[PDB]
C-alpha cells in the first residue's frame, strides 16, 4: 500500500496472509474454513496466516494453518487478469473471534464513488521498494467505468473496476494481490493489477466480486 496508514493491530480481522516461506500474497477470510485470493497469487504449498499484524513477530493471536486445496476459477486468463479470482480451503477450520473473523459477501454490487478500505502488507513506494512488516490500509472509491476503460483501454472487462486516485500518490500494490476491498461491509474488490503503483492515471484495478458469488457458494457447497 503506497500512501497509507498503519492499521491497527486486528483491526481488519477478514485480512489473511499467504505464505510460502514468506508473505507472497494476501487473501480475505470469507467463513470458518475458507479463504478467497487472486488466482494470480497461486502457489503450491501455501500456509494461511490469520490474526496478523507483524507479519515477522509472533504477537501470540496468530493462527497458520495449511491450505488442502486451492481453486483457481475456471475462467481465468493469466494473460489479461480476466477471472483473477481463487478460493483457498483449509485443512482445518479457524476460531473465529475479535481478532479473526470473516468477511460478508455482496448481494449486490458497489456504486461509484464509494470509499471502500484496501489493505496489505505490500510495498510502500513506487519503484522504491520498501515492504512493511505491519498491516496497512487505504481509503479509496471506486471510479466509473468510463474513467477506469479510459485509463486502461482494451483492457477492462466487466469482471474488473478500477479505486483510487487519478492523481496518483496512493494504491495498492505488489505484495498486496489478492488482498481485499471493503466497501459498506462487504468483500466487493480482490487487489488484481495496474501500471506500477500509485502512478498518475494509473489506478489500482480490482476482480469484481460481486460477479463470482454463485460460484463461490457452489464450490464452497461441493468441497
Ligand atoms: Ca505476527
Amino acid at each position: 500500500i503506497v500512501g497509507g496508514y498503519t492499521c491497527g493491530a486486528n483491526t481488519v480481522p477478514y485480512q489473511v496472509s499467504l505464505n510460502s516461506g514468506y508473505h507472497f500474497c494476501g487473501g480475505s477470510l470469507i467463513n470458518s474454513q475458507w479463504v478467497v485470493s487472486a488466482a494470480h497469487c497461486y502457489k503450491s504449498g501455501i500456509q494461511v496466516r490469520l490474526g496478523e499484524d507483524n507479519i515477522n513477530v509472533v504477537e501470540g493471536n496468530e493462527q497458520f494453518i495449511s491450505a488442502s486445496k486451492s481453486i483457481v476459477h475456471p475462467s481465468y486468463n493469466s494473460n489479461t487478469l480476466n477471472n483473477d479470482i481463487m478460493l483457498i480451503k483449509l485443512k482445518s477450520a479457524a476460531s473465529l473471534n475479535s481478532r479473526v473473523a470473516s468477511i460478508s459477501l455482496p448481494t449486490s454490487c458497489a456504486s461509484a464513488g464509494t470509499q471502500c478500505l484496501i489493505s496489505g502488507w505490500g510495498n510502500t513506494k513506487s519503484s522504491g521498494t520498501s515492504y512493511p512488516d505491519v498491516l496497512k490500509c487505504l481509503k479509496a472509491p471506486i471510479l466509473s467505468d468510463s474513467s477506469c476503460k479510459s485509463a486502461y483501454p482494451g483492457q477492462i472487462t466487466s469482471n474488473m473496476f478500477c479505486a483510487g486516485y487519478l492523481e496518483g500518490g496512493k494504491d495498492s500494490c505488489q505484495g498486496d494481490s489478492g488482498g481485499p476491498v471493503v466497501c459498506s461491509g462487504k468483500l466487493q474488490g480482490i487487489v488484481s493489477w495496474g501500471s506500477g503503483c500509485a502512478q498518475k492515471n494509473k489506478p489500482g484495478v480490482y476482480t469484481k466480486v460481486c460477479n463470482y458469488v454463485s460460484w463461490i457458494k457452489q464450490t464452497i457447497a461441493s468441497n
